[PDB]
């Protein structure tokens, strides 16, 4: 893992001109550089030392990240903790989040395959943090901004600065059994799931009590059987009955409410990729 000069990082952000900002985390400005004379498109996230909730994400983000290699999880190239700054460097994500793509958007709406790819390749994602690193990391913060497109659309996982060894993710069952465990990195999933299927976000506090939270409100459709009513507009008609059949069931067992109840990613992963076959 490359350690940074502040001199680098103010040379491929332009000394942090806001041509080249591209939004706004809880950790700070994100700015897209390039480094290495022009060969590499990253994006640099400059956080702020007095936070040290910020300053436990920089280093949790670092210590993870540093040890970690797999396609579907954002790369960190490197940091810099120069004059007491806090800075990391990851490669450029050229389409942005998953949630851009899905709604409150002027983008395109994604083709129904392509919307199961980006499940698959973030379940694989998980998948690895799960199974591949020394322990189980847990990422405690799965949501469709942590899902981001590259220019070939390959979706990879991101944020790491609250793992360890937001609203409507948050698996209810760790207001009750105070335990943390990788079945709530599940949960949050399976709410992924329901967004990309109906294109609205987990948490909308305007609508009716029962339509509030995705995660209570599709499973409720389901098995009343009218999910088929508040599946996104674009996807009507575009979803053969048995992938839609196994795409929903996949996800309603995701947000059970006990988490020994729901499966694991392994068991997810390998029924969006069932899913995917019955579409075809
Ligand atoms: N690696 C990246 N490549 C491209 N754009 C990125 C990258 N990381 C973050 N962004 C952009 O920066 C924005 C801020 O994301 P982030 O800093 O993770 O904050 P949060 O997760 O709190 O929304 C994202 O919405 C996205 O547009």
């Amino acid at each position: 893992c490359r350690h940074f000069s502040f001199a680098e990082i103010k040379a491929a952000t332009k000394n942090f001109d806001e041509s080249r900002v591209l939004g706004v985390g809880g950790f700070g400005k994100v700015y897209r550089g390039e480094i290495d004379g022009g060969t590499t498109k990253v994006a640099i996230k400059r956080g702020n030392p007095m936070s040290e909730q910020g300053v436990h994400e920089f280093q949790t983000e670092i210590e993870m990240l540093s040890k970690l290699r797999h396609r579907h999880l954002v790369s960190l190239i490197g940091y810099c903790e120069e004059n007491c700054e806090m800075i990391l460097v990851y490669d450029y994500m050229a389409h942005g989040t998953m949630r851009e793509h899905l709604y409150k958007t002027q983008n395109p709406s994604l083709p129904w395959k392509q919307r199961l790819e980006i499940c698959i390749g973030a379940a694989r994602g998980l998948h690895y943090l799960h199974t591949g690193a020394k322990h189980t990391i847990i990422h405690r913060d799965v949501k469709t901004t942590n899902i981001l497109l590259d220019e070939k659309w390959v979706a990879k996982v991101s944020d790491f600065g609250l793992s360890k060894t937001s609203f409507g993710y948050l698996d209810p069952e760790y207001f009750r059994r105070q335990q943390l465990t990788e079945k709530s990195d599940v949960y949050s999933f399976g709410v992924v799931l329901f967004e990309a299927l109906c294109a609205r976000p987990a948490l909308n506090p305007t609508l009716a009590k029962e339509q509030v939270s995705l995660a209570e409100w599709a499973p409720y459709c389901y098995k009343k059987g009218m999910l088929d009513q508040i599946v996104d507009p674009y996807l009507k008609g575009k979803i053969t009955p048995e992938c839609f059949k196994k795409f929903a069931e996949t996800a309603m067992k995701c947000v059970l409410d006990q988490g020994i109840e729901r499966p694991s990613m392994g068991d997810v992963l390998w029924n969006l990729e069932f899913a995917l076959q019955l579409q075809e």
